[PDB]
């Protein structure tokens, strides 16, 4: 055998029935800088086998239990065994405890422990976050368990299928809030040897995993509302920020949210409070501890008076994505981290499904597609992937554990799960997904027992008839990585596929069970008109009459993208999809509209179209008014600005897109009323965003105008901005970059003295737009000035900087020469040298950049690069190419746009 305390795995013969835990956080220096936390604990648990060793999680904690590190108890009238020894292991994170005699199955005990540990500001466990008020640095507790760190708190049997309830005290300054995943007892009592301290106690948790405890000692204020079912909901701020409004945006939403999800999930809230809080500088985004959630503060606040709509976006969806969690997740947890994508994808998908609820004119649901789905299709869509599923065995470590937290887990897991939604129906998933929770409340799960509750719902029903099992189905989609394109040829209606790769001559070494066939749902309309569903069976090759055109007719798969694929055509087929989008585009769904731009663009890079037929696609846009295609296409085209905006083929690109927006451009002059009112729902707001963006960095006068003449009137009059905060990036970058020193100078001003993160950021970006050279690098020059230029915000303006195409050279000059600062900065904090050399090197694609970044590296001796020695070999090999994509393309590129911009 191995010992049981060298396994990542704990033991099964010692199962958790109810903990104790009191935690005191002192909020002040211990006067050598060291602040620190005290805890007690009692862990009661059960004996399955018998066992004469305890085996329990801890973390980073030193015990100063009386004895042993642990005094053991036996629950009622059961003998214990004398303790021999405990040792602390800490590959493993361990507390082991080495008994005289085996404890007996059936038998209950209790293990107490004294422990205390670091409050560092290390976003780990119970933990300290500082921040300004004014003159004066608070501090305070907070936690984040998330995954394995909650050992580091207490020890406890930290993994996620070994639920107990959890009884918490925090012993905290009197004049300090204490809050946790429950409410409060009641008020709080002095602590008797020291009466500046108070005693919260805190009702029984529900049954519960570990990974899900929270508690906060602060300063923090509320604002509060109560649910017609007597739910409490709050939300939790800095008391300045309360006091401005900021978290009335996320108390609006949050009902709503709560109600739909209930009805939804048909399963009640399950506990009796929902508690909200905005953290500053919470790095982790959001965490669903249950009933108490942590955002960070531009997660949950908003200020409408400086906050754009997709900032108003961006707090109603994580809202809706935490509070998922509440029950799917907290209620119903998945046994094991290899599991992960299932947890978080359903979050990831849901989370529009509730926000749409919250905000129902906002068509949320669509954004699903440009945020989720071709995100996520970019890195699925090469070899180095990896499947959804992962066999549970692989991951043991804390360091595997992290590992499942990728765009693949969170946006593909979305994908897929809601593929598998529109395939059964949401009537039919949301019966199936009833089934489950009610199933598995307060226990935990595999992805086959969710499978098994969908089967069961199929099963009982008639109308919904599937190729196979819902099993057989999802193991195409969750065992195998990747996706296949689906071509069509409308001549015959022959329909293929094939495994998916952007790179042509990219070698797959994964092996798949299935050979790389999917299973795979198409839905399909034609001349406008839904046809009839249809399967892909797991064969590269079928035909259907449904795919079979005539000649003036066209064919159009994937409605509304709700499968996770791409499509191709004949050229014919493409062709009439063009004539429609020219002559009456609402014919095809909006976000059709943007699949034919999206799928052949990448396409075009997997040399399955010629590159032209994907700028073809983009031609009907002079008269597009939605957001998203107009979306699709400056997200596929970023890269070509990227590669040519120093060439002979800017100019007609430019003039292209120029032409492409102006008829937008004037339909929002006139929608808007001269610029003074803005359009009503999310998606007209973004499409005005979108084009004012895409007119002004091309040089329609129109735009050049408008962003002189705002700016110019918010400089005769600064405490008035007249600057709509959606506008704002555009405006300042425009602005500044047909402005000289004076606009310089008066946005660095406004920098300096901004109090909201957001608007400091806009104004950042937009000084790096200035085309005075001078300007350029005296900003460089101050951008390792923490005095004027934050420490995490320095690599961010040296890469904006770069983006600027006269900031290029400056940029990569700057870099290159105070390289010599990774022993300044791989020192005090982290830096992110591998984002700051992605930015900097992102436009290289010729030999000559090529060779620069070859004599760059060669200063290996010493230095080194850090967290970006990976990254300077993803350089080189981006640049590599680069070259190869601009040869085979220049010359192809430059007469199309010079063909189509008149
Ligand atoms: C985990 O925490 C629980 C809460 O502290 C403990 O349960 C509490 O035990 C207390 C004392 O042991 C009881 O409070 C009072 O104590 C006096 C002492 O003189 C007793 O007479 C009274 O029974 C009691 N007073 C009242 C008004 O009940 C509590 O009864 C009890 N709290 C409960 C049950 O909610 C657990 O013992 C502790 N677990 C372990 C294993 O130590
Ligand atoms: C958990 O226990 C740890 C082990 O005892 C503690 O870590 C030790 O902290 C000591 C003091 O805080 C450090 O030792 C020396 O401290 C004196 C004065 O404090 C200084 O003169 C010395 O410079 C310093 N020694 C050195 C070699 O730097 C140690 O750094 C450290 N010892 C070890 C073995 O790590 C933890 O502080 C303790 N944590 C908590 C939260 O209680
Ligand atoms: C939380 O929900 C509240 C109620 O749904 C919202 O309150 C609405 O705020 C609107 C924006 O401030 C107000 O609209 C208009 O405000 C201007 C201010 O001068 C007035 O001219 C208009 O008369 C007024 N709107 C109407 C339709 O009369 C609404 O007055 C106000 N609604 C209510 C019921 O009070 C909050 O906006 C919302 N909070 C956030 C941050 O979104
Ligand atoms: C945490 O507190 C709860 C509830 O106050 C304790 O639950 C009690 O458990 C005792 C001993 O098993 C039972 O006799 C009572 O019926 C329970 N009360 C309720 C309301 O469930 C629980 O034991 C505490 N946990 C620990 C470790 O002490
Ligand atoms: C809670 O009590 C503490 C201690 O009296 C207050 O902390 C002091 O606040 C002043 C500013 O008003 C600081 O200059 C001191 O350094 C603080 N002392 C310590 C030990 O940090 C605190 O302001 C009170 N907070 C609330 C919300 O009432
Ligand atoms: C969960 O869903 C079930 C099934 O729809 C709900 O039960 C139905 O509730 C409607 C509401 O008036 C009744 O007309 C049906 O007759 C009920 N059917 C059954 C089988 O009881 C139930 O209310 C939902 N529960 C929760 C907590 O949301
Ligand atoms: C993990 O979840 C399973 C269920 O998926 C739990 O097993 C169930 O336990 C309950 C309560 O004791 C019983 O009603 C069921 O018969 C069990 N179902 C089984 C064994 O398939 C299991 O207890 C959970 N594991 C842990 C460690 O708590
Ligand atoms: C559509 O599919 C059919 C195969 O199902 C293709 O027709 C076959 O082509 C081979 C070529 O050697 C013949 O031997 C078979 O007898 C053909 N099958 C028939 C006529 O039923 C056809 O090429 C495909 N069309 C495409 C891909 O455009
Ligand atoms: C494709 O997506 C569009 C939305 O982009 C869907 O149209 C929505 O349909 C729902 C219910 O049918 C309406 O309540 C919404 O108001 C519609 N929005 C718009 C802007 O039309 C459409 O149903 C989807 N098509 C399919 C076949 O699923
Ligand atoms: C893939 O293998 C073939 C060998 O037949 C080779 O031509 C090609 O260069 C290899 N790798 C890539 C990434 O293209
Ligand atoms: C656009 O197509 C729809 C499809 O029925 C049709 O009703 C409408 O008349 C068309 N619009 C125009 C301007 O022809
Ligand atoms: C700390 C946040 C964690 C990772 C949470 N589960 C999320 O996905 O946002
Ligand atoms: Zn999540």
């Amino acid at each position: 055998q191995s010992k049981p305390w060298n396994r990542y795995r704990l033991p099964t013969t010692l199962l958790p029935d109810s903990y104790n835990v009191t935690l005191r956080p002192y909020l002040t220096p211990n006067a050598d800088g060291l602040y620190i936390f005290k805890g007690k604990s009692i862990v009661r648990f059960l004996c399955q086998e018998p066992t004469d060793v305890i085996i329990i999680h801890s973390k980073k904690l030193n015990y100063t239990t009386q004895g042993h590190m642990v005094v053991l108890r036996g629950v009622g009238d059961s003998q214990v065994p004398e303790i021999d020894r405990t040792e602390l292991v800490e590959l493993t994170e361990y507390l082991v405890v080495h008994l005289k005699g085996s404890l007996q199955p059936g038998h209950m005990y209790e293990m107490e422990s004294e422990f205390q540990g670091e409050l560092a500001d290390d976003l780990a466990g119970f933990y300290r976050s500082e921040y300004m008020e004014g003159n004066v640095k608070k501090v305070l507790a907070t936690t984040q368990m998330q995954s394995t760190d909650a050992r580091k708190s207490f020890p406890c049997f930290d993994e996620p299928a070994m639920k107990a309830t959890f009884n918490i005290t925090l012993i905290h300054p009197n004049n300090l809030t204490a809050l946790s995943n429950m409410p409060p007892k009641g008020s709080s009592t002095p602590l008797a040897e020291d009466p500046n301290w108070s005693v919260t106690e805190f009702e029984t948790t529900p049954v519960m995993s570990t990974y899900l405890l929270a508690y906060i000692v602060s300063e923090f204020q509320s604002v509060n509302e109560t649910a017609q079912n007597g739910v409490l909901i709050r939300i939790w701020a800095r008391p300045n920020a309360i006091a401005e409004g900021h978290g009335m945006y996320a108390l609006n939403v949050t009902g709503p949210i709560l109600n739909f999800f209930a009805n939804h999930y048909n399963t009640s809230y399950p506990l009796p409070k929902s508690d909200q809080i905005a953290l500053p500088d919470f790095n982790a985004g959001a965490m669903e501890n249950w009933g108490l959630v942590t955002y960070r503060e531009n997660a949950l606040l908003f200020d409408p008076q400086s906050s754009s709509i997709s900032n108003k976006e961006r707090v109603v969806t994580v809202i809706a994505h935490e509070l998922a969690h509440q029950w799917f997740g907290n209620l119903v947890t998945l046994a094991w981290w290899n599991d992960l994508w299932l947890n978080e994808g359903f979050a990831s998908y849901v989370e529009y499904l509730g926000a749409d609820h919250a905000e129902p004119t906002w068509n949320l649901k669509d954004l699903i597609v440009p945020g989720d789905v071709y995100r996520v299709m970019a890195v699925d869509a090469l070899a180095s992937s990896h499947p959804l599923t992962t066999p549970a065995e692989e991951v043991n470590t804390p360091a595997q554990i992290s590992e499942m937290f990728d765009s693949i887990s969170y946006s593909k897991g979305a994908s897929v799960i809601r593929m598998l939604s529109n395939f059964l129906t949401e009537d039919l998933f949301k019966e199936g997904l009833a089934s489950y929770l009610h199933a598995f409340a307060y226990q935990n799960t595999t992805y086959l027992d969710l499978w098994e509750h969908l089967q069961k719902a199929v099963d009982a029903q008639t109308s919904i008839r599937l190729p196979d099992t819902v099993r057989a189905i999802m193991d195409r989609w969750t065992l195998q990585m990747g996706f296949p394109v689906i071509t069509v040829d409308t001549k015959t209606g022959n329909i293929s596929q094939k495994h998916f790769l952007l790179d042509s001559e990219s070698n797959v070494t994964r092996s798949s069970a299935f050979d790389y066939l999917w299973i795979v749902p198409i839905s399909s309309i034609k001349n406008g008109v839904m046809q009839d569903h249809y399967w892909l069976r797991d064969v590269s090759q079928a035909q259907n009459d449904l795919f079979k055109t005539a000649s003036d007719d066209w064919v159009l798969l994937n409605v509304n993208v709700t499968g996770y694929f791409q499509v191709n055509y004949d050229e014919d087929n493409w062709r009439m999809i063009q004539h429609q989008l020219q002559t009456n585009l609402s014919v095809i769904p909006v976000i059709n509209r943007a699949q034919v731009i999206y799928d052949s663009f990448n396409l075009a890079t997997a040399h399955m179209v010629p590159v032209t037929l994907a700028l073809d696609n983009t031609l009907f846009l002079n008269g597009e008014k939605e957001y998203m295609p107009w979306q699709a296409a400056l997200s596929s085209l970023s890269y070509f600005s990227l590669m040519f905006d120093r060439s002979e083929v800017y100019g007609p690109m430019k003039k292209y897109l120029r032409k492409q927006v102006e008829p937008l451009f004037q339909h929002f002059e006139t929608l808007t009323k001269n610029w003074t009112e803005r359009p009503e729902n999310l998606m007209d707001q973004y499409s005005e965003i979108n084009a004012i963006s895409t007119a002004c960095s091309n040089g329609l006068p129109q735009c050049e105008n408008l962003a002189k003449t705002l700016f110019d009137q918010w400089m005769s009059d600064p405490e008035n901005n007249p600057i709509h905060p959606n506008l704002r990036s555009t405006i300042y970058c425009n602005a500044i970059a047909q402005g000289g020193q004076d606009q310089w100078d008066f946005a660095w001003g406004q920098l300096q003295q901004a109090q909201l993160v957001n608007e400091a950021d806009k104004l950042r970006s937009a000084l790096a737009c200035s085309n005075e050279v001078w300007l350029l690098n005296r900003y460089l020059g101050y951008t390792l000035n923490p005095d004027l230029i934050r420490k995490q915000d320095a690599t961010s303006t040296i890469n904006s900087i770069a983006s600027n195409v006269i900031g290029q050279p400056l940029a990569w000059d700057f870099v290159q020469s105070n390289w010599k600062k990774l022993f300044q900065d791989y020192g005090g904090g982290s830096f992110s040298f591998s984002n700051l050399i992605q930015g900097v090197t992102r436009r290289f694609s010729s030999e000559f950049e090529l060779q620069q970044l070859e004599q760059f590296k060669k200063n290996n001796m010493d230095v080194g690069f850090g967290s970006g020695t990976r990254a300077l070999e993803q350089a080189l090999e981006k640049t590599k190419a680069n070259i190869k994509w601009v040869k085979e393309n220049k010359e192809v590129v430059l007469n199309w746009f010079i063909e189509h911009s008149s």
